[PDB]
């Protein structure tokens, strides 16, 4: 059997890319820009801050200093720690808290290996923390997802390989970061976005301890 769920955060556990968007798009407004709405924020999903910024300021050809860049990318990063506080265990995915009481109580290590700089808030925020066995330190890791440095940091935190493991993800980068450490991927999503080589289910109340069981076992 299966030793650890590896978890993504963002669109597995919970919703942070709500409060991204809002980050940005009251950044565009406040200096002029129009057109960062939800489809154009498509484009600055998994991508860094630096190269979001750009992709704003390219719509208006808008001309910046370097230290009006990094004041512009602070003053966004400042607004989404803003407004991540009101995070509370009301934003916890469907069927997830059941997910991980039940993990735990099968002595199943839980890990998490999400892109978020601020998991461990998140998580607290979220009474999840005491589920928790290992945060993966996205600071730690030489390259972000597709590689999969992430899922093998967070399986090794718990003292495991990724191959013991199962990886949930909700993105294309994700699973192939879960595919290229060994563990095996459940997707969150659609076929269309993720693939049709591997198990995706529609929600995350699918993604029960037997359902988890009834994959592993092949
Ligand atoms: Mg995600």
């Amino acid at each position: 059997m299966f030793k650890a769920v590896l978890f993504d955060l963002d669109g597995v556990i919970t919703d942070t890319a709500e409060y991204h968007f809002r980050a940005w798009k009251a950044l565009a407004e406040e200096i002029g820009i129009n057109g960062v709405d939800r489809q154009f924020n498509e484009q600055l999903k998994g991508v860094s801050r630096e190269d979001s910024l750009q992709k704003i300021l390219d719509l208006a050809d808008k001309k910046v200093s370097a230290e009006e860049f990094k004041e512009l990318a602070k003053r966004k990063n400042d607004n989404y720690v803003k407004m991540i506080q009101d995070v509370s265990p009301a934003d916890v995915y469907p069927g997830i808290l059941q997910l991980l009481k039940d993990l735990r109580s099968n002595k199943i290590k839980i890990a998490l290996a999400s892109a978020s700089k601020n998991g461990p808030f998140l998580l607290e925020r979220m009474n999840l923390t005491g589920y928790f066995d290992a945060i993966a330190d996205p600071a730690e890791v030489a390259a972000s997802k597709p590689a999969p440095d992430i899922f093998i940091a967070a399986a090794h935190a718990v003292g495991v390989a990724p191959s013991e493991s199962i990886g949930l993800e909700d993105s294309q980068a994700g699973i192939q970061a879960i595919k290229d450490s060994g563990a095996l991927p459940i997707g969150v999503g659609r076929p269309e976005d993720l693939g049709d080589d591997i198990v995706i289910v529609p929600d995350t109340s699918h993604y029960t301890l037997e359902f988890l069981k009834e994959v592993w076992l092949q």
